């Protein structure tokens, strides 16, 4: 089914998940597993994370084909980071000659530990570049999202050029976006007013991650560039080396979050979730979406 | 000034209040009296809730303040021509800002505000700024969230420039309806009405009041504290201001406050939050 469609109908909110690349090879059947499990669910559409910069292509593409195998529905990430424009177009074909209806367009993140993005010598610079690319070559055969940042990209110089750019890449060809990570739902709220404002009208679909760990943080704010708020961050910071009451926090934080954007009527929620961590498994039990 | 170039040129968010009117010329004075008071404050615009020769006179006297009107017209219980008229006296007094309106929030011949909008526009063009209600809660009695936004997207392509929402208690009916609105490519200003609990339960004492929804944690507080007005005051009060901080995190261009001339809660909600 196509993400553009699965929306249009309006049949209440969309859930999906996004996964991370499994270790080896026990870690892989085990993600699996758990995508077989996740059916039961109904999920719209499940994913997993793309490019080691490039990747693991061949292996995105086995893993969307397996998605579909299990009757769920992929979402192919797809970036441009690491590769020429050639070699994009090359794997996006491996994708839509696999059956992959839906698409994210990504810049992608530079390689590990790596901080600042330049982009392959003969490669695309911007996620909108990839965008026309697929329109121009697929047209309505294909269901393509973005990303969305509703505190900014950290490398943005402010919210409204953020904006101005976000509004390039939806007007490329986007049907839907999927927003990075956030912790105050009150900036998301505040960047669909912005984007009201804007007059963007697509859906657009929030991202939630439950804090896991107190590690994570770093890599929230520096890399992802979402604030933690201040209650939030109080306790967490107070709970670092209990493990177990830094989850409970993360759960009870997130199933709040979650509630209100629910009650706001959010197309959906994106959940990204650890291989492992039972973390969005308990945000859904402790909001009546999944048994006990 | 008009309130969409209000609007564009803030340098923050906008604050505008709504008073609930006077029963008597007491009343009246002391109303008066406090919209003096709040000449210090710089509102955006100031205006009364819904007889209309003495709608005119207040909008004069609020102008006589330094103080900028919106001024109300509805189309009920009156004839086109006498709308009109009344319209004409208020652009003829200098009152730029009009609010069309059928139901005037927080209460509960032309029979469809857009018409008014659509008669404002045809008479005046852009040399007034027009606003309308927004019902982010809808008419669930009558018809169909969908609907309602149907009917509003109408009025704002009658013309309006802003629109000014019913009360809520729950923000996230706000959001949404913003969200419902985006989705059907209404761009328009949108501020955001807020009445703290106390006032709104007043009020619905003695008129019929438009419905806001009460969430379960405010409707349980209330009820502990049921007996113990101060108590009530204060949840009230303490409820309003986690409403208006989460707006204005969210970049809401304004909020608009509904208030009993009268009570002390407005005041508070304003005081804590560092206005
Ligand atoms: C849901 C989601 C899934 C993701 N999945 C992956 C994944 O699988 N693999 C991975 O590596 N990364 C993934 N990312 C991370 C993403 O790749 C990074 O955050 C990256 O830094 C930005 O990607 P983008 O697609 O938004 O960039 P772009 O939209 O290309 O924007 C990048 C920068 O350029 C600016 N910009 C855009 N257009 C112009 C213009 N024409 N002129 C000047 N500046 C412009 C933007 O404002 C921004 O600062 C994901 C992010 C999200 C939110």
């Amino acid at each position: 089914m196509k993400i553009r469609d699965l929306l249009k109908a309006r049949r209440g909110p969309l859930f999906s998940f996004e996964f991370f690349p499994p270790k080896d090879p026990e870690g892989e059947e085990a993600l699996f597993r758990t995508l077989e499990e996740l059916k039961a669910f109904r999920p719209a559409f499940v994913s997993i994370t793309y490019g080691a910069m490039g990747s693991t292509r061949e292996r995105s593409v086995a893993w969307a084909q397996r998605i579909q195998s299990l009757g769920l529905n992929p979402l192919a990430h797809l970036t441009v980071a690491g590769q020429s424009r050639k070699e994009v177009a090359e794997v996006l074909h491996r994708f839509v000659e696999s059956g992959v209806e839906n698409l994210l367009a990504l810049r992608g993140d530079p390689p590990r530990g790596e901080r600042v993005f330049r982009p392959h010598p003969e490669g695309f610079r911007y996620a909108a570049e990839l965008v026309a690319l697929i329109r121009e070559r697929y047209g309505d055969r294909v269901s393509v999202g973005g990303a969305a940042y509703p505190e900014g990209h950290p490398e943005s110089e402010s919210l409204e050029a953020d904006l101005r750019h976000f509004k390039a890449k939806v007007e490329a060809g986007l049907d839907f976006a999927i927003t990075q990570l956030f912790f105050n739902n009150a900036h998301y709220f505040g960047f669909l007013e912005r984007a009201r404002r804007a007059g963007i009208g697509i859906p657009i679909l929030p991202g939630i991650m439950p804090v896991t760990s107190y590690r994570q943080l770093r890599r929230f704010t520096e890399v992802c560039g979402a604030s933690i708020p201040g209650p939030l961050l109080a306790k967490l910071e107070r709970h670092q080396d209990d493990p177990k009451a830094v989850l409970e926090i993360g759960v009870e934080h997130a199933v709040r979050q979650v509630a209100e954007l629910l009650e706001a009527g959010v197309e959906g929620v994106h959940f990204y979730t650890l291989n492992k961590s039972p973390a969005t498994r308990m945000v859904l039990e402790r909001l009546g979406l999944r048994p006990a």
